[PDB]
């Protein structure tokens, strides 16, 4: 129940980065709650030290929290894992292998976990071995896109968070993962290069082939250069989008 | 803890318990050199399981093997809670359980395999052995090492390689031996293991050179009428892991 306030017609999150909790304030707003709000943390020294920082953002958001690697760092997955021994967020990123760990540290407390699979240059195929030592050996697990939902399902998992995808370098990959997201009644969270000019393409996608529930991931080109803040604005506009998008693929 | 049960650090045997006497005579037949097999879909619920676990632990060492039953997928939820609360010397998990059950050990000390499948091609394991992923209609195949990597990003510390059906899949067991040898990772033959067949699936891990192996030997070894695991049969299966140890 949690996470599912956030989706606009039961349909589409966004997740976007916060700088501080006064531009997580603001981005709650402009998303109008349709959004969880991404803290990192390796941007803390300690376990303890993220679990207050995150615990503060979420008393001002309805804990409308995205626990995150920071771009998919497999270095930072055992620290997400701890950290949801004490606190859930709405939403955690993790790679593939850590989910396991993850959910079960949860004990039984509310939230959603993707898991971190990659594009492969081979159309229904993706590459689960983004864990620390898997993502070291001389050979990937490259898996039909099915078989590995049915893997993410049985370790606790809600969703694919489809990474790294360069925009629309992998368009029909992406499609391919897209349809087996929604033949499996599943979750999908494309991250990597979009912007406010494929948002729109990336989204439609995903809706088109049926997916239920979509959490784009939405990071470096809508922060301002300058302040680190995320642009309001830019917010805005992508909510202008998925209510577009989202009226149309009811 | 589980490194007590090793015969010179090389091979365990694991078999199952019919009750606490059982288990009694099996640790004292294989001279401590076993890890004992009690079965969590035979309590109906974690809670039963970890009071009947922790009694049969008290009289053996701890030397405790935490069964799903025969690779029951539908058990291993249950052997992942049952790891919060007892975690014997050795627990039996499907592949996407692994991470879970090591987790929930909460730091405390145990081994936990990984169940993998044989696929009728050489060099490839299928993972997909939880209960969601078994019911897909097509598995992960993945080579035998990168299973390995994945095993080891979850925290498990062997693949569990089942069902086996003796001698059938050879030709692959050899394979996954030799990769399992290779990256340093412990190996669990099982699936159809009897008297006959032991010496030949345990001699091919150790000519691998996989350095620790826990040969699974479970109803082969069962006395029918009263369903005892036979003292005889035990003491027959650690006189060949003896010769067979000192050999290599
Ligand atoms: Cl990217
Ligand atoms: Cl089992
Ligand atoms: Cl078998
Ligand atoms: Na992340
Ligand atoms: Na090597």
């Amino acid at each position: 129940t949690n996470i599912q306030k956030r989706f606009y017609k039961g349909r589409v999150a966004l997740n976007v980065l916060a700088n501080n909790i006064e531009n997580a304030k603001d981005i709650f707003e402009a998303a109008e709650g349709y959004v969880v709000v991404g803290v990192l943390s390796k941007d803390y020294p300690t376990v303890e030290e993220a679990v207050t920082a995150m615990k503060a953002y979420g008393k001002e958001i309805d804990d409308a929290v995205s626990i995150g690697l920071g771009a998919g760092d497999n270095r930072q997955a055992a620290v997400v894992a701890e950290i949801a021994k004490h606190y859930s967020g709405s939403h955690i990123n993790q790679v593939f292998p850590s989910v396991g760990a993850t959910r079960a540290n949860l004990g039984g407390k509310d939230s959603w976990i993707n898991s971190l699979v990659s594009p492969t240059g081979k159309v229904g195929y993706v590459n689960i071995s983004t864990g620390p030592i898997s993502a070291a050996g001389e050979e990937k697990a490259i898996v039909p896109i099915k078989t590995a939902i049915a893997l993410v399902r049985d370790m606790g998992g809600n969703s694919l968070k489809y990474f790294p995808m360069k925009g629309l370098a992998h368009e029909e990959e992406y499609r391919a993962v897209a349809k087996a997201c929604a033949e499996e009644g599943f979750a999908l969270e494309p991250t990597g290069g979009i912007d406010k000019e494929n948002f729109e393409t990336i989204l439609r996608i995903a809706l088109e082939a049926n997916v239920e529930q979509v959490i784009p991931h939405v990071y470096s080109s809508i922060i301002d250069k300058e302040t680190g803040n995320t642009k309001t604005e830019d917010v805005r506009e992508l909510l202008a989008v998925v209510k577009k998008l989202v009226d149309q693929y009811a």
